């Protein structure tokens, strides 16, 4: 499957904030569809499905802090 973990932080910075989980994990999805948002030092990025398929479940919550190589969630075998 695919595990989704949490981007490098520079020195400045040394941990994260998750931005927004628009979709919960245990539904649908499609490929080309936003998916949950990350927060940066200043600039809040996207994080879109590379395919549909079913997801695992989302350990952070939003409005939390995120360390590099921090397991959000997994994806499901999809099919």
């Amino acid at each position: 499957a695919i595990d989704i973990k949490a981007p490098t932080f520079p020195e400045s910075i040394a941990d994260g904030t998750v931005a927004t989980w628009h979709k919960k994990p245990g539904e649908a999805v499609k490929r080309d569809e936003l998916i949950v948002d990350i927060e940066t030092d200043k600039v809040v990025m996207e994080v879109l499905a590379e395919a549909d398929g079913v997801i695992a479940e989302i350990v952070k919550n939003e409005g939390d802090t995120v360390l590099s190589g921090e397991l959000l969630g997994k994806l499901t075998e999809g099919g």
